[PDB]
């Protein structure tokens, strides 16, 4: 097992044997190897560049005083850049691991999607993290943009994590135990540095002096850029970035300060990059038969993400059958398969030749093609000259509505090989992914680089080129299997070759085999095999080609941690199946899936056990630090955390939520005991957001707040309300069940909705960073679940009164309509008729719980037999009262006709009747007795004329009848109303 | 031929195989790998530490925009630290060079004295610069102090110069052409950085922002130290040090500010170092017999500097003969030889045994040790008890003018081997060098480490221990020869073994053999073999053990350069012999001396040829850049240079030299042609100091000004004056010939002396920073040999009115007395009597020309056969006239004595006689005829009569004839009269 310095020297030697230039760490504190000029500048422009160098990366935020086995303010990376794309960077990288004594034939090396985005450098790329038996040991990225510029040629960045590789090779669980050389350990030479640098970065560094430093460094960078001095500018930009990072660690960077300073650093870095490219350009870039037969299409790729693989499979299924039809090729069943490295199209029976076809080409209409005598006009001659036929060969046919002159072409039936070769490049190019990357000079963008192409129709290769590749009959197996490439004489050999290596190319078969192996291992240890998460199974199906599940153990002591922590680590980080008993107590086991066989599985199982041990230990040390102080202690740290630019910090949001909760208590009607909990929980609602555990696992917000509040001695009703504030977290989640949790999340969502709309940042398209759609949806779902009557106007008005920005009446009205808007989708998703929902929303939209009741009741009142006999009395009353511009007062002394006085009696009984606000039931229970009295009134009484007093009384009666529906429904919204 | 990265990886591989820990360059701009905490912090305390790492060292002052072929603001060093001393670090280093393509058996790897110091970190040590066939490639240092702490154990620092190693291996002359890998060159990747960083360090960096940065960094270092944070404080000390270097590169730091800032950085570095050591201590330091026979004593050392070697040989030549006598050991001739690695003591026919001896120990006086009855007293009993004798065995000896009680001890004659073993450690320790260094746990300081000891009395080894070593019979030859060690059965084998390797241990023989070999090589190309510089021959002799002179050639093109430029490069920098014709023209050849044999001499020759080709091309490139602009353009750039704080810059000195020259023209007397020449010369006098050649070669001052003036189109009379101003540069140098050069030399020297005296910087004892001793002497020398009469008081006064600071009249008296003092020494340099030179100096001291003429004339008169018969008439009159401090009128009314009347008649003819001013001969020709008349007046008449004013007045005027000639009371025999 190599020393730390031996690992570095083996990597340098290996990459020098590849022809790379060996570089040196940079003389300024940088946060990553990428910030070294050897990367950040050399990837710009068209000139080639192969470099490798060590870089001690400095991240002041990551300092843990040398106590955390993995967390260091300084860690040594090994940075490799390949430019242009060599064609096989993954295989070269695997040969470098081999040179370090890591055999891919004995360990499970995986490429798992992890994209790179550095806004500080205006850069992004697509790639993976590399797993060594589950251990992240390398970042592998194809750079697409840097300094705001589109990169060409694309560069490959390979960043080795040296501490993690050395800990794996040396079987040490701790950075201090790494052997540097025969005499000294990593901790012997760096432990005091980690301790002292962490103490300075967190406790000692003077904030005013750091701000002065930043101003000086920026001013000198601007002065250097003014002279076109690229590297002195780059140096001072780096020094500004480090000074800003140390300022952030001291917790002095404000909300607006962070956005201003980051914009200045981004603009400087962009100008440095542009100045470097202009400098290189001024130098002139100095470094420059046939039958019925089977079809097999394989698009060989580097490891595709599951979402991209699944999207590609669906588009191939929707297109390949249709495309064969448009070729008029008789075919059998079309099967589409896929692994992370493969897109496979399989057509069992396919015609070797097209049938001959007669093609009819529509031309000008006959009215313009022929004269009065029937002879062709110049319009028919031109259309004839456009094709290759004389005008005498044109005929007339009836196609689309009318008669058009047509031309006849006898297209010859071509072989399937000849016609498929013309379309297959266009098939691949039409595949669409959420994010795409290019990698070579062809300019083709794809999810991940395409490395080989197979196109077989029996024994004949379909010849075409795409992405710089040439189609053929050679496929690749597993990287660590022999042979690496296999020439296919016929598609029947393909399924044979993969199945010898254990590769299951059929996705649905692969998913079944994984669940089969996993349930066996869970059953053999006494666990419930039905408790198998479907999300993990779907992702892990697309992380392997030759699955082989394994079971590992972790120490029993780690079960003392919260289950949500252990479950989140195994499922979200490692993609492991946790093991549950019949009771549903967590078991000290995990199920992992190897991309390999059953031989040597013990080596891979040991590596995965060491990985999960480290991850649980990391969570333990995070929890250890968070337990040092009560949850209330972390409130001042929230001032360092940004909620929104104009709205302030999370501590400001906490203060707003406290005030809004106090207003909501009388509006909801909480008892004294629940009033105490909601007040206390709002004080601690966001306190966990600055704990180490939540910072690492942001999904555990609320969960850790519950835990830390319990251990701090807070009442359980306070702790549970902290967790319940986020409920529901997703569709199908739990609902809040304590009143304090309901009111807390009620205030959290109202402040968020009212705050964002007050500044005009409503969601647009797919851009919803604040999840305002979920906040409005959970707002109405929780109220309907509790059936709590609530006026959203009063809720929004109370939130607006506490905002730090101006709130307009239009913004308050806009927030309401947005929430009401999301309310109808919830009701529409439950199946209620759209016109029924609209009639109730127009009158009761402000109250989502009352709207839910009204829609349910009104839905039953329609579709019933006697419904057509109920509304018309109301509708006829509405019809006559539409055009009126005033409400008419009623003087009963002027009533003459018997039906007038009887309608007044019926209406006065209806008005005096106490009814519940918005009750549809109480509306019909009061209107139904009036219907016979209203009908007799219309037949026996003339309404509109003629005396003014009689018309006012008769219209007033009809107006007050319409008013009986006020606050219940707008029945004119129903379809049958007209 | 290795690539740049291959050189780095091969060094990392080699030192990793020695056991070293491989480190990484530090994440902040440092001037040297020493400033990396892997060196500065780790050399502190007792814990061991073996490290090797690359370090891009940033020295902003060394940037040349990438235009220079070898000057870079960023050099890639390879830093190696061995702690503690391994016992053979030089040999390990040589094996590391062998791991590259460099075989010490084929190349000349030489260690030449160069002691290293980091003034910002308060670190220093003694050591060498390593030269590979003439090219400096490594700094090799034994650290003694770091951060004000005495280092124990001492650490070895080896700092490879990677660019120069690569240039030698790849046979390229420009850093641009160094291959980094198969695709890129060093220039491809670093040229734009060299240009941009040079531009920022020299032109762009804002002084106020840097000074703010410096203050901020220092304040954060203080805050970090107050919390015990060692590494953050060290980081801010490095940052402040880099900022200070950038400041100095922008010209914003003066002499006083430079010293203040360096001291404050040292104090921070001291407190960082002490904090580090206290931190490690709190951790418990976790990382812890014939009739006669020949005598041969060899002290094997690492390469001793020439001055330390000469001092050791002289101290051994004076002490060993006396030491052997004090041992009462009969011996023959004592010879002391030495090479840079050897101190050798050779004594023929040394007695094998001491003679038996009786020792007499002086004690109390006889009277105080015996009573009246002759019985011994308590003093005698105590003196006897203090020795090993009873009081009855005491006797009385008559010695030192009295009677004393003595004790008798009979000392046995012991063998020479046994008694020499007791004194040889003390002999080595008593050796004194200007600077000494420790290297191991014994604590012994020496010039360089001692590595082996030989001590043979015939076949028998003298057993003693000195610097953690043990004397034996084993010596070492040349490092690259077989065998490396050799056991001596008898001292007669020692000389045969060394001569077999070509080692010439005798310094006189070694010097002679080099001259023999050089003469042969010069004669083969038609040169003058008797033209060999003595200073090079003395230096070269003490840099080799086995001399083998070689002849290299350089291209004829470089002969177009000035001869003084080519010669100074060869002699001062490279220690080569220039090759001249007998007519005096320079030839395209040089003679170097290899420390080795004739096998593989072609490789060593080619290496030196490439080195000299590069040093000449640098000079040609330096001259090209200087010639692009007239010499007048460099005049305002002289404000960058500094003469002396409180006096002004070079531009300030040139101005007050221009004013002084115009003052000097009337006093000397120059025609219209020469007056205009000196006025233009004084304007351009110091303009060369800021050119490329003078900055690289400080000794080329004046030489290059003349060459640049001629190229600018200036007249030859102006150009020669710019060069002749410095003459004489040294003892034996030639004098100025053009009067413009002379007068310009006067203005330069008068202003330098009187100005440095006005600021109180008068030399005291020894060590004068300014050449006031030479400036005063060359002034006094140039006035003679010209026979130009000149008043120094008037000249010093004329320079005083040009000085900015106030001129104390004592400074004029002090400055004048100093100039007259150097005049006396020069006159005593010639075989001139002290009294005669003082007699004429008392009257004519202000005029060196007059004094020179007076000393010559008075010396001739003093050495005459009748000189004792000329003075005493004058001396007698002076004796009487010595008293009565007042003039006396010679009123003719009192004339009563006939003889007294003749004296006035004879005297009156003396004043009327034409006498050349300050002429001794004219005084004598006027005084000699008055000797009989002054004698008769002495006999007949009587002075001091009861009339006396006439007697005293006549005598006082007789003594007044010497006024302006001399004193005559300084003469040795003047008392006799």
């Amino acid at each position: 097992p190599l020393d730390f310095q031996s690992i570095i020297m083996k990597l340098q030697q290996f990459w020098a044997e590849q022809g790379s230039l060996i570089w040196q760490p940079y003389y300024t504190q940088v946060g990553a190897g990428t910030m070294n000029p050897a990367t950040f500048l050399r990837v710009l422009g068209p000139e080639p560049w192969n470099v490798a160098y060590v870089e001690p990366s400095i991240r002041p935020d990551d300092g843990r005083y040398g106590e955390n086995p993995n967390r260091l303010q300084q860690h040594y990376q090994f940075q490799v850049i390949l430019k242009p794309d060599p064609g096989n960077p993954q295989e070269i990288y695997l040969r470098s691991l081999e040179a370090l004594g890591i055999d891919p034939r004995e360990h499970d090396i995986r490429f798992v999607e992890d994209n790179w985005e550095s806004p500080a450098l205006g850069a992004w790329g697509l790639g993976w993290e590399v797993w060594l038996d589950g251990l992240e040991i390398t970042q592998f990225t194809y750079f697409q943009q840097a300094g705001g510029m589109v990169l060409e040629p694309v560069s490959v960045e390979i960043t080795y994590g040296l501490e993690r590789i050395a800990m794996a090779l040396q079987r040490v669980s701790n950075f201090r135990d790494i052997r540097w050389n025969a005499e000294r350990t990593y901790g012997d030479v760096n432990l005091q540095g980690e301790r002292e640098h962490s103490t300075y970065y967190f406790e000692v560094a003077d904030v005013e002096r750091l701000r002065q430093m930043f101003a000086l460094f920026e001013a000198e960078a601007e002065a250097a850029l003014a002279r076109g001095l690229v590297l002195p500018a780059h140096d001072y930009v780096l020094k500004s970035s480090h000074t800003f990072n140390v300022l952030d660690t001291r917790g002095a960077v404000g909300v607006t300060e962070r956005q201003v300073l980051f914009a200045r650093m981004r603009d400087m870095a962009r100008r440095v990059a542009e100045a470097y490219v202009a400098q290189r350009q001024a130098l002139g870039f100095p470094w420059l038969i046939p039958e019925q037969e089977t079809l097999l299409i394989e698009i060989g790729t580097e490891e595709l993400p599951p979402a991209d693989l699944e999207a590609a499979l669906a588009q191939l299924r929707q297109r390949v059958p249709a495309l064969l039809d448009e070729l008029h090729l008789p075919h059998g069943d079309v099967q589409v398969w896929g692994t992370p490295r493969r897109l496979v199209v399989w057509v069992e029976d396919l015609a070797g030749r097209q049938p001959d076809r007669e093609l009819i080409i529509k031309g000008p209409p006959a009215n313009r093609a022929f004269d009065a005598e029937g002879r062709p006009t110049a319009a028919a001659e031109g259309f004839a000259r456009s094709k290759g036929v004389p005008v005498e060969a044109l005929t007339v046919a009836e196609m689309d509505g009318g008669r058009y002159v047509v031309a006849h072409v006898r297209e010859t039936g071509r072989p399937a090989v000849e016609v498929l070769a013309e379309v297959l490049p266009g098939v691949i190019a039409d595949l669409r992914f959420e994010r795409s990357m290019r990698w070579n000079s062809s300019g083709v963008a794809f999810s991940r680089p395409i490395r080989w192409l197979v196109a077989l129709h029996g024994e004949t290769v379909i010849p075409f080129t795409y992405a710089g590749l040439t189609s053929g009959r050679v496929t690749r197996g597993l990287r660590f299997a022999e042979p690496a490439t296999f020439a296919l004489s016929h598609p029947r050999d393909y399924r044979i070759f993969l199945e010898r290596q254990g590769v299951v190319v059929e996705p649905e078969i692969r998913r079944a085999r994984i669940a089969e192996q996993a349930r066996t291992l869970i059953a053999d240890v006494g666990g419930d095999p039905e408790h198998l998460d479907e999300a993990v199974l779907n992702e892990v199906t697309h992380l392997v080609e030759a699955p082989t599940a394994l079971r590992g153990r972790f120490e029993d002591e780690y079960l003392r941690l919260p289950e949500e922590v252990l479950v989140s680590v195994m499922k979200k980080h490692q993609r492991y199946f946790p093991v549950y008993t019949r009771e549903g107590q967590l078991l000290p086991y995990f199920i992992a899936v190897r991309n390999g066989g059953k031989e040597g599985l013990d080596v891979v199982t040991d590596g995965n056990e060491q990985v999960i041990r480290a991850r649980f230990a990391d969570a333990a040390y995070f929890i250890r630090e968070d337990l040092k102080h009560p949850l209330e202690y972390y409130l001042p740290r929230l001032s360092t955390l940004t909620f929104q630019a104009k709205l302030g910090s999370m501590l400001d949001k906490t203060h707003r939520i406290e005030v809004l909760v106090e207003r909501l208590i009388p509006m909801v009607g909480l008892e004294a005991e629940d009033a105490a909990a909601v007040r206390r929980a709002a004080h601690l609602s966001k306190a966990d957001l600055v704990t180490h555990m939540v910072v690492e696992m942001t999904s555990l917000q609320g969960v850790m707040g519950r835990y830390y509040a319990l251990q701090s001695g807070e009442p359980r009703a306070v702790a549970e309300a902290i967790f319940e504030a986020y409920l529901p977290r997703f569709a199908g989640d739990r609902y809040p069940e304590t009143p304090a949790g309901l009111v807390l999340g009620l205030a959290d969502r109202l402040d968020t909705l009212m705050g964002l709309f007050a500044v005009g940042l409503a969601p647009t398209g797919t851009k919803d960073p604040f999840a305002l759609r979920r906040a409005a949806l959970g707002l109405v779902q929780n109220l309907i679940h509790w059936n709590l009557d609530f006026d959203l106007r009063q809720g929004l008005e109370a939130a607006a009164q506490g905002l730090p920005v101006p709130v307009s009446p239009e913004a308050k009205m806009e927030s309401l309509e947005f929430i009401v808007g999301r309310l109808q989708n919830e009701l529409l998703e439950q199946g209620y008729r759209y016109d029924v929902v609209a009639a109730v929303l127009a009158a009761q939209g402000h109250n989502p719980a009352a709207t839910a009741r009204g829609v349910r009741e009104l839905s039953a009142w329609v579709s019933r037999s006697d419904w057509n006999t109920i509304l018309p009395a109301y509708a006829r009353s509405v019809r006559i009262t539409r055009d009126q511009t005033e409400r008419f007062a009623i003087d009963p002394a002027r009533l003459v006709e018997p039906a007038e006085k009887h309608l007044l009696s019926a209406l006065l009984q209806a008005e005096v009747t106490p009814r519940r606000p918005g009750s549809v039931e109480d509306f019909f229970q009061v209107f139904l007795p009036m219907i016979p009295v209203i009908n007799r009134f219309f037949d026996e009484v003339l309404v509109m004329a003629e005396d003014a007093g009689l018309r006012a009384n008769r219209l007033g009666l009809l107006q007050r009848i319409v008013a009986l529906a006020d606050g219940v429904a707008d029945f004119s919204k129903l379809e049958g109303f007209e």
